[PDB]
């Protein structure tokens, strides 16, 4: 919608390229990827990209990850590969 914070979208973007640039096979979760933003950013905008970003990937189709686990109480996730055959 046409609100929207400036902070948290950067974060995001960011947090989306570095999923995808993930390499086929290795696992993660959202802190490992947040841990790696040079920028600070507040506690309440980490966990609102961080509930953005469960939801994105968990029901947006075709997306070349899956949940394999948990760890560190935290959703254990796993880049996928892209290209059957």
């Amino acid at each position: 919608m046409n609100k929207k914070s400036k902070q948290q979208e950067k974060l995001y973007n960011f947090i989306i390229a570095k999923s995808f640039q993930q390499p086929v096979g290795s696992t993660f979760t959202y802190g490992e990827l947040r841990k790696k933003y040079n920028v600070v950013c507040s506690t309440n905008d980490q966990r609102e990209v961080g509930r953005r970003f469960a939801y994105w990937i968990k029901y947006t189709p075709g997306l070349p990850f899956k949940i394999v686990g948990t760890k560190n109480g935290s959703l254990l996730y796993q880049k996928i590969g892209i290209n059957p055959c």
